[PDB]
Formats: C-alpha cells, sequence, structure tokens
C-alpha cells in the first residue's frame, strides 16, 4: 500500500556483500516487505565519502541491487533504486545539516563528506516519511540522530517530518569476523580471512569457516560474551538455517567444534549458492535489473521531491 | 552566447540590500551582464544556515530578485533565479564535500550547515561552468577553496570542471560601515546606524550620511588607511555617480567634510528613489518577477543538470 514504511540502504563499496549485510540487514529486509510499504536503496553517493574507482562503483552498484534480489527482495513488493538517481536526498540533505549541530556531528564515532555523510543518510530516511528502518547494530547512532534533526525540525514546523523507529534484530545485530570475533564483519578490516562474503567462491568461504577462532571449552554453549567465535558460528547457521539456536545448542551436546565449523560450512555453502546462480543470471542479462532499478528510481522520486517541496514550503522558499 | 560564463549570488537574508551589496557586487554584474553570459542567483539555501522566519524568507527572495532588476540586471541579458529551485546545487555540492578536506573548511574564517555552505558555494559556481565570479572582497577565500576543490576534483578526472577566476573590484570590494570605518557594511552588525540599505528611507539614509565617522584633518584626501570613513565617503561617492575619486578629491580642495557629507548623502537619495521606485512597482505587480525567475530556474536546471551528470558519470554512478 503506502504505510508501515520501510526504508534502508547498503553501500556499493565492494563486489560482494558479506554475511553481516545479508543477515543483519537484507534478511530482515525480506521477512518485512510482505506487508511494509519498503524502499530498498544502493547508496552510491555514501560510497564516494571514500575514493571510488569510476568502473567498479558502476559495476558495484548495480551487483548490489542484485544481491538484493538474489537474497530475495520482490521488485512487485519493494522499491530497489539507486541513491544518486533521487535529488531529493541532497536537497533535503542540505536542509537537514542547517538543523544538525556541529558538536552532535563531531561525537559521532578527514573530508567535510566523511563528516557530513550522517546527515546525508538522514535525509535517505526521512525523505520517504519512513516509519521504519530495519538496520543492523552499527547504524544506531546514526539514525538517533535522524530522529533528534526530525524532532529538531519539527519543533519549528509541526507535522513535516515523520519520525523513524529503529528497527534492529537481536542474534544478527552484529555478525563477527571469524578471526577476530572481537569486531564486526565489515569490508574494511584487511584480511578477507575473516570475511564471509556472499559471492566468494563457496569453498573458500566454507574454508574460512572450518579455521574460524574458537575457544578450547569443548562445549558448544551460546553466550556471546565469553564465547563470542562459537556463539558466532551458531549465530550464522541459526540465521541460514531457521533453526533457532537453542534448539541447535541442545543438538550439540555431546559435539565438538569441529562438527560445529561443518555444519555452518555445510549450510553457507547452500545458502550462496543459489545466491550466486541468481546473480551471475542478473549480471549477465541486466535488462531486468535495470527496469527494477528505472522504475524504482521513478517512484522514488515521486515520494521523496512531495517531501522536499513541503519542507521547502515550510521553510520559506518560493516554490 | 554562453560563454565568458559569469555567476554570483546574494542572500535573502534582509528586506533590503546595503550599498556593500550594490556598489561591491551588482553593480559589477551590471557592467559585465553586457558581454558575460551571466547567472544570477538568490540564494535562500544559504539563508537558512541561520535561523529565518518563513514568511519574511519568501518575501526577501522576491525582493531580493527585484532589488537585481532595479539596479540594471536586465532579464533579456541575464538569467535570475532562486538556488533552492535548481535541485543541482546540492547534488554537486555533496560530491564536492567529499573531495573537500576538514581542515580545509575548518580553517575558513555552530550547525553543520555553517560548516558546510562554502561547500554549496563552491558547487553554486561551479555548477555552471562558470568563468568569472563576481564578488566583494569577503567572498576570496571561499571562491579559492572553490578554485581548490575544483582543481582536486579535476586532477582524478580531467576536463570536468571549469576553474573558475574570482573577480573583485578596488574602490567597491569592501563598502565600510558609517559609523565604525573598521567593520565592513553588513546585515549583521547591531546597528542599522551605519547601514545605508538601498530601500530604507532616503531622508534616513541620508541623515547616517550626515553623521559618518570622519577624522580631523579637515583634508578631504583618498587614503583608506589612515582616513578611514572619509574615504569610505568618496569610495561611496565615486560609485553612485562615476566620478573617478581623484577628479572628486580635487574637486574637494578647500572643501571641509560638511560639503563631503552632503553630495554623498546628495548622491545617495538620487540613486536610491529610482530603485525604490522600481521595487515597489516590482513588489505591487509580482507578475513580471515571477516569469523572470521561472524561466530563470528552467534554463539553470537546463545547464546545472547537464554538469551533474557529467560529474556523476566520471565518479562512476549508475545514470
Ligand atoms: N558486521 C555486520 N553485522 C550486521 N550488520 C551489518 C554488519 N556490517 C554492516 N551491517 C549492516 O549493513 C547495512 C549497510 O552497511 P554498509 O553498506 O556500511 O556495510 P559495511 O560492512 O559497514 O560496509 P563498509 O565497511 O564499506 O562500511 C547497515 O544496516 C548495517 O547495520
Ligand atoms: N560591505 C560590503 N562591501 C562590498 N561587498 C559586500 C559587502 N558585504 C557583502 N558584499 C558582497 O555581497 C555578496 C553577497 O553577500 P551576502 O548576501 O552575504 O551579503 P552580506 O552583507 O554579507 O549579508 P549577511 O551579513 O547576511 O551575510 C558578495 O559578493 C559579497 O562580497
Ligand atoms: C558512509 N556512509 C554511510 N555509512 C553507513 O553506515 C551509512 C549507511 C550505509 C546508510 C546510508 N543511508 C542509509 C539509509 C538507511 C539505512 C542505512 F544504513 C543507510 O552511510
Ligand atoms: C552563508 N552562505 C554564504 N555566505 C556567503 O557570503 C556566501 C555567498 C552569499 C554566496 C553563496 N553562493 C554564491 C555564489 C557566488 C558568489 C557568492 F558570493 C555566493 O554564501
Ligand atoms: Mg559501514
Ligand atoms: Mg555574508
Amino acid at each position: 500500500t503506502g504505510s508501515r514504511r520501510i526504508f534502508s540502504g547498503v553501500q556499493p563499496t565492494s563486489d560482494s556483500l558479506h554475511l553481516g549485510n545479508a543477515l543483519g540487514a537484507v534478511a530482515q529486509w525480506v521477512g518485512l516487505q510482505d506487508d511494509h510499504d519498503a524502499f530498498f536503496c544502493v547508496v552510491d553517493l555514501h560510497a564516494i565519502t571514500i575514493p571510488q574507482d569510476p568502473e567498479a562503483l558502476r559495476r558495484r552498484t548495480l551487483i548490489t541491487a542484485a544481491q538484493y534480489l538474489a537474497l530475495g527482495i520482490d521488485p512487485g513488493r519493494a522499491t530497489i533504486f539507486v541513491q544518486s538517481q533521487v535529488p531529493a536526498h541532497t536537497q533535503l540533505a542540505w536542509v537537514l545539516g542547517c538543523f544538525t549541530g556541529f558538536g552532535q556531528a563531531s561525537r559521532m564515532t578527514t573530508t567535510v563528506g566523511l563528516f557530513t555523510y550522517p546527515v546525508l543518510q538522514a535525509a535517505d530516511v526521512l525523505a520517504y516519511d519512513t516509519e521504519l528502518v530495519p538496520v543492523g547494530e552499527d547504524q544506531r547512532q546514526h539514525l538517533e540522530l535522524a530522529r533528534d534533526v526530525a524532532q529538531r525540525f519539527n519543533s519549528r514546523f509541526p507535522g513535516t517530518l515523520v519520525v523513524p523507529d529503529v528497527l534492529i534484530p537481536k542474534m544478527t545485530a552484529k555478525i563477527y569476523d571469524l578471526q577476530d570475533p572481537t569486531s564486526k564483519m565489515s569490508k574494511s578490516a584487511g584480511t578477507d580471512a575473516g570475511l564471509i562474503n556472499l559471492l566468494d567462491d563457496p569453498a573458500l568461504s566454507a574454508k574460512k569457516i572450518r579455521s574460524a577462532v574458537t575457544d578450547s571449552e569443548r562445549d558448544i554453549r551460546y553466550d556471546p560474551d565469553v564465547k563470542p567465535g562459537v556463539s558466532n558460528l551458531l549465530n550464522i547457521q541459526s540465521a541460514v538455517t531457521g533453526t533457532d539456536i537453542d534448539v541447535l545448542v541442545d543438538g550439540y551436546a555431546g559435539h565438538g567444534y569441529g562438527d560445529l565449523k561443518k555444519d555452518t560450512a555445510e549450510a553457507v555453502v547452500e545458502f550462496v549458492n543459489p545466491i550466486q546462480a541468481r546473480v551471475d543470471e542478473l549480471t549477465a542479462d541486466p535488462a531486468e535489473l535495470e527496469a527494477v532499478l528505472a522504475a524504482g528510481a521513478q517512484r522514488a522520486h515521486d515520494v521523496a521531491s512531495k517531501t522536499v517541496q513541503r519542507v521547502y514550503d515550510r521553510l520559506g522558499f518560493l516554490l
């Protein structure tokens, strides 16, 4: 319809989403898109906060969209679009920066774009009257700024911006690195060794799961605190399977960590193959992906430009 | 035609331009628009770096445009338009901030918008392939950043942005306050007492010219250094008249400062009346001013959107 409005975005900063993106974010999107009016964005403007190769950035914009479909985003149920194609984001970003404290952006955990991108992220969400933002844990402080500036703006102009609720999971809120269970799996960690990429060679990812840092307790128990690597593997295995962790952990009574890494690599391999097949097709036959993105952008402009003119009108701009 | 491209903008932050704006900037625009393809912008996005009353901001956007015409901007020779109506400015601003050092913007002589507006100013100019920027002295450091980021961007993507030349006058590069000849006449000085507003009551402005702080030398000599107030009055009188300062200063041999303030107030009054009459008509009959601004914005979008897609293409964005 047009309510329970959802918005979330991933950066085209690499040739593959990793498990963090797919289980911590896109999995939530897939569950939600059924009864939520959803907008899913490849946020290429954010990518260039860091220097980007032009050939790769265009390639990765499509590859990221396609991974959205290969994870189950349904272009009949949701809108996929590329951020740079909707001018409203930057328009709203300028306005919102005028309502963002300098210290407020300083305290976010060097270029101007590196300093202001949380404001652009704020405009990304608020531009679509978003009710709910499915993100992982690391995007939380960002979206608390987005809500503060929305309330800051609404106090001067009541009823203009929707204040969004932050919808972040529990299990999957942070998929940690496999060699470094203290850090989150992310695209700039130096080693893809702890990095499980959706589109990597499934036997390569399986070999990283086998080399996952565990403890010595010889006990398969879910405690993210003291058993980081081990709780990660179960977190991962539970997410790619649909099986609750407790039902796994009890099934792992008597088992050691070898059986744990085997089953998790078993399941990740069976997870990523249907994805890689879908992604391959979409890259070799781009007609579909570009039709989706083209309809996506027109629908996004239809919504986001109306928000911008409402904000502009409230500010006193001549329309 | 479409070459010797000129761009410059004033903020709709008050109900009247003062002499600084009109002699330090708009006078140059009027001379230049004859053989320069000129774009003159009411920069309302910049206004809201400081909180603005919505009714006043819309009123002042039109009043500022109209003062452009009442000073001799010819809508058949130049484009007048409102910044917020051309999305390209913010688009290009986001890109350019990604190429602007944080320290680089720090060193510009608190909100995020207050911190980034020189980047938005940079996009304002570079969005139109601008060859020359007629500004007063205070806008210089700003436009040196605009050129640095343009060269910074062109080194990665050669031939994309025009690097603009900064065109700043001498006499009129800084019209100083009348009570405080050490400061520049500006709209946020606390007293309009030293402020000569184009649209103020001409006898009120004349009374401020009579109360202008001079020295004691009893000699009418142009030296901005030691004779601030006195050189200002001659600077002012020379600009509103067309008479060189030396031809005035020699004409003022034997004269005292009373004759100087009288003649300067004589000339300012005869300057501002034709303006106030034109401005009144344009406010009472807005049809004309809005036709100008509407054609202005379409021509500005035609140019500035082509620049944005060229920049976007060079970055690797999917178009
Ligand atoms: N390790 C992770 N676990 C769970 N979710 C994650 C993880 N990393 C990123 N996300 C989620 O991915 C979404 C988009 O993040 P982003 O595109 O920045 O991915 P990233 O791995 O942080 O990439 P980069 O390192 O280039 O910033 C957000 O919802 C964020 O919470
Ligand atoms: N005192 C002055 N003398 C000469 N030029 C000036 C003066 N003040 C501003 N200008 C010129 O006016 C143009 C636009 O400036 P702006 O709209 O900021 O006016 P301002 O007086 O500085 O207003 P504010 O105080 O609201 O910033 C620039 O080209 C700038 O150089
Ligand atoms: C460097 N730019 C950057 N890093 C981040 O982590 C965010 C993130 C990718 C994001 C942008 N827009 C969004 C809208 C909704 C949800 C989001 F997670 C986002 O942007
Ligand atoms: C708070 N914003 C702000 N203060 C300034 O002094 C500049 C100035 C008004 C400006 C904006 N865009 C321009 C393009 C060309 C020439 C210009 F003088 C400008 O902007
Ligand atoms: Mg990130
Ligand atoms: Mg100023």
